[PDB]
């Protein structure tokens, strides 16, 4: 079908008259709109790109460190084999560490070299190339400039904001509410995914050369979990990068199309997507999370499949639910409703396991909390751990405080004897939170 090729969603910026427009944020946060094209977005707002040169970079934080994948150079849009034969899945894509002085070096000879062979004049085998992801931006001593010339964005666009469910965390979580960095040379590929916990995300290209994309719509996400479990590989956690023509039999469409320098990239809850670079560039990018009852939603959704898959929930949903009933005027009923249903789980579960535990002769210690801690995991299996913590007599003692689940807690010791119980959150006043939540009037 030419429906299994639909067109791009895509705007038009002239000016910061049009960055500002109302109803841009609207187009990119509906559902129905899988990815938003933001294009001319950095010259309407004259945003100076320089600022992430890879020569501006160098003189900023010449050792500052890089996560580099050596990669094959694939052909167009397909990913074959080692060997030719075919078209598989999976993508050879090993890991190792550099410094930024190190990687420009690379980057720029990559072009020298390749200047030189187009003077050269006249299935594989493919060369290996090296691609520079993951660069750390959230210390804002050393990255000043750069992180200041990002808040020149429209609001609902920004790291920071009041309307940004990650605003609303109340921590860091390094790479999704900081920014990334990402040095490329031609063929760098970023293999198919979703964001953490299905949170939207920006990119911005800052050139000199071209990304192209590849996307496909949250609800087909279960057709492609099925291809990679067919093929032996983990959705979550193994590089794969898709046959398009396996795709194209299932019927499953395909959004394509070309980012250049200074176009913003809107990423919409849960949308599935793989990147790779056409010429040199660098790239920057973070997460953002709406306020709308599909955000809140999709991002629940994850965060209750990565417990069955055995994967850590980089957002803690239970802490961040309980600061949005604290400090968020909802008025949204259908979004409403989702928050109020789980926080009534949450209460249910932890007066359960309370009451358990006190009929049992446990005694529970007043622990407390201090403002801005953020939220708990276990260090055994690392699901998130709320309120009732589970520490053991020794880190106790030593006011190491390790946290533990109840489940991995009880699989060590049978009857609780070798932890004691912390809480840092008294009943009443949770119930209060709770109570005094109520859907807000909005004419809007
Ligand atoms: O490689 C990049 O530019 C980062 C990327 O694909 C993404 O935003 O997922
Ligand atoms: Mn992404
Ligand atoms: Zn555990």
């Amino acid at each position: 079908k030419d429906k299994l090729n639909p067109p791009t969603p895509s705007i038009y910026l002239e000016n910061k008259r049009d960055a500002f427009f109302p109803p841009l944020h609207q187009f990119c946060t509906n559902p129905k709109n899988p990815v938003t094209v933001i294009r001319g977005l950095a010259g309407a707002l004259k945003l100076d790109l320089g600022l992430f040169s890879t020569k501006t970079l160098v003189e900023a934080n010449n050792e500052h460190m890089v996560e580099v994948r050596t990669q094959l150079l694939q052909p167009a849009d397909e990913n074959w084999d080692p060997t030719g034969t075919k078209k598989i899945w999976r993508c050879e894509s090993n890991r190792s560490h550099t410094t930024i002085a190190k990687y420009a070096q690379y980057q720029a000879s990559s072009f020298q070299e390749s200047l030189r062979e187009e003077n050269e004049k006249r299935k594989g085998p493919f060369k290996t190339i090296k691609f520079g992801t993951n660069i750390d931006l959230s210390d804002n001593k050393k990255w000043k400039l750069q992180l200041h010339e990002l808040t020149k964005l429209p609001a609902f666009a920004r790291v920071v904001s009041a309307g940004n469910l990650l605003t609303h965390v109340g921590h860091t979580i390094l790479g999704m509410n900081t920014v990334q960095l990402y040095m490329k040379v031609p063929g760098s590929r970023t293999p198919g995914h979703q964001e953490n916990n299905n949170f939207c995300s920006v990119n911005i290209n800052i050139g000199p050369g071209d990304c192209e994309w590849f996307v496909v719509p949250e609800d087909y996400w279960g057709v492609l979990n099925d291809f990679c479990e067919k093929n032996n590989l983990n959705f979550l956690m193994s590089s794969w990068w898709p046959n398009l023509e396996d795709l194209y039999e299932a019927n499953v469409p395909v959004y394509r199309f070309i980012q250049r320098p200074g176009d913003l990239v809107w990423i919409n809850a849960g949308t599935v997507h793989w990147v790779q670079a056409v010429g040199w560039c660098n790239n920057i990018a973070w997460n953002v999370g709406p306020l709308t009852a599909c955000q809140y939603k999709l991002a629940v959704e994850r965060y209750e499949w990565n417990k069955l898959k055995s994967v850590k929930s980089p957002v803690p949903m239970v802490h961040l639910s309980w600061n949005m009933a604290r400090n968020i005027k909802v008025s949204d009923p259908k979004l409403f409703e989702m928050i109020k249903y789980c926080l009534l789980k949450i209460l249910k579960q932890y007066q359960t396991l309370r009451e358990a535990l006190v009929a049992a002769g446990k005694e529970v210690i007043w622990h407390g909390r201090t403002n801005d801690e953020p939220a708990h995991y276990c260090s055994i299996c690392e699901v998130e751990v709320f309120n009732l913590l589970f520490v053991t007599n020794e880190s106790n003692t030593q006011k190491t405080y390790i946290v533990h689940c109840h489940d991995c807690a009880r699989k060590t010791s049978k009857s609780l004897e070798n932890f004691v119980v912390l809480e840092q959150y008294k009943m009443e006043d949770l119930i209060q939170v709770y109570d005094q939540f109520t859907l807000a009037l909005s004419l809007s």
